[PDB]
């Protein structure tokens, strides 16, 4: 499309802060931030990208027990499933990135229907960070590779970025063009790392709430007359 | 408090032609701005500066020189100098000298400068799978022992402080696969400044920034 932008990913933050000013607590501003998430996918698919990232990065994770986190992905990912017919009935392709290894199983085989059910639509494919770290996600390629030189199938000396390349998440899909972090910090705070070696780095202080089409328009006319 | 600066150089040729002056005019006022990063960064308690020069064997001679000539004054700074990148392949006379450069000053315990050359943050990460998988042929490594702390010990400047804030000068915003592992968490910080002109104004706007952010953020 005109603003040659194939891959974007996004660090979605801010609700809590977004909340907080308007005197409510967290959960209006998961409210607030789901339906921002709608907006965003509904703009990226009709604004011709072909794959959207999304990754929720928590400021209050750090006041949270370990055993909460694990939880938390629990309901969210889970909640994430009544809205896989409304993703599927807008023909976007489902993926989940991240560490769903120790994931109850039950789950694991609702994450595998949803993108078995989704993996042949032909709209945007919308990838969803769950469990995910940019460095992990470099280890657990890194232990694939391992395992064919522990076949005896691979010489530590054939291992180059091409091949590590091929182990990463999202490999089979165009490379990162443009990365927007929203809620004014300007770190990747281990989201993707090896993905984002050549990508346009986009940063606003908008909260995620109020990201809207023209926030989004805005990053993508900049990656444009970047490029 | 930042302790570890790595930035990324850019904008010394659109320096140049807007002077109205030749490529070599421009690089010539980069490594006059080099040097004046690095006494800045000594000056004011930084433990690593890391550099990577971002372009898009008269080099490699130039490279001996500029060895050969300011490694005495980085030593009597108390500064160790690493090159950082992929120089397996220079000519072994410039290996030597890069060697016994970093030898010289490998005890000082100031500031620790690393100059990337045929640097990329992929090769980086990959010569450190490479590694562990030499462990895991031998026998000593199981491959789910692998895990993000042990590549970490794998992957360049292991052994220094983690990068607290990326500077990149000239205008674009990105990494470039400069580092990528190491940027983790890593403040990123953009300026239009042209490398010639980046000076101790601009420097310590970037920590500024950097202490800021740390506090509201
Ligand atoms: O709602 P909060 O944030 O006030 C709290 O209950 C934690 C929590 C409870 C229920 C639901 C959620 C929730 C709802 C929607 C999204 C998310 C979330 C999404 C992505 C990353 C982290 C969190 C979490 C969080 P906390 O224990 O942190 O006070
Ligand atoms: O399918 P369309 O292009 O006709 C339209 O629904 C926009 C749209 C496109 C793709 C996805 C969505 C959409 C709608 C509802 C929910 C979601 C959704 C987004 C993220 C997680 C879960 C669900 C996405 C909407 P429109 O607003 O243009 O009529
Ligand atoms: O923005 P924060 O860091 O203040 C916080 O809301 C975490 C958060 C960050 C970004 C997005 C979301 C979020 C909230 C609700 C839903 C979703 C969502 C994500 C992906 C698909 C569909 C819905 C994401 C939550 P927190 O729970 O840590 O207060
Ligand atoms: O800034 P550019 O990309 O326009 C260009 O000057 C390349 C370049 C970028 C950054 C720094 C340098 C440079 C020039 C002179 C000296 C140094 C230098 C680097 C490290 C130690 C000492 C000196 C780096 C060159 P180019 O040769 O590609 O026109
Ligand atoms: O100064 P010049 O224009 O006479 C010439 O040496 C080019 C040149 C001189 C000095 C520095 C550089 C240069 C360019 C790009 C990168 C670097 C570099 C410096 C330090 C580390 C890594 C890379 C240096 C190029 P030339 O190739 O045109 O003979």
């Amino acid at each position: 499309p005109a603003h040659g932008c194939r891959h974007v990913a996004i660090i979605m933050d801010g609700n809590g802060r977004w909340a907080k000013k308007q005197g409510k607590i967290r959960a209006f501003g998961h409210k607030a931030g789901a339906k921002s998430v709608r907006r965003a996918v509904s703009f990226a698919a009709n604004n011709g990208i072909e794959a959207l990232t999304l990754y929720a990065f928590s400021s209050e994770n750090w006041n949270r027990p370990a055993q909460e986190v694990s939880a938390l992905m629990e309901l969210f990912v889970w909640a994430l499933d009544s809205e896989v017919k409304s993703l599927h009935r807008h023909n976007v392709r489902l993926r989940i990135i991240g560490d769903t290894s120790r994931f109850n199983s039950r789950l694991q085989e609702r994450i595998r229907k949803s993108e078995a059910l989704t993996a042949g639509n032909t709209g945007l494919t919308l990838n969803i960070a769950a469990n995910y770290g940019g460095r992990w996600d470099i280890v657990q390629g890194v232990r694939q590779l391992a395992e064919k030189v522990q076949q005896g199938n691979l010489q530590p000396d054939q291992i180059d970025e091409e091949m590590l390349n091929q182990h990463v998440c999202m490999h089979e899909l165009a490379p990162v063009d443009l990365v927007i972090r929203t809620g004014g910090e300007h770190r990747i705070s281990n989201f993707l790392l090896w993905q984002i070696a050549y990508a346009e780095l986009y940063f606003t202080d908008v909260l995620w709430p109020d990201f809207d089409e023209q926030d989004f328009e805005g990053a993508l006319n900049a990656f444009a007359n970047r490029e």
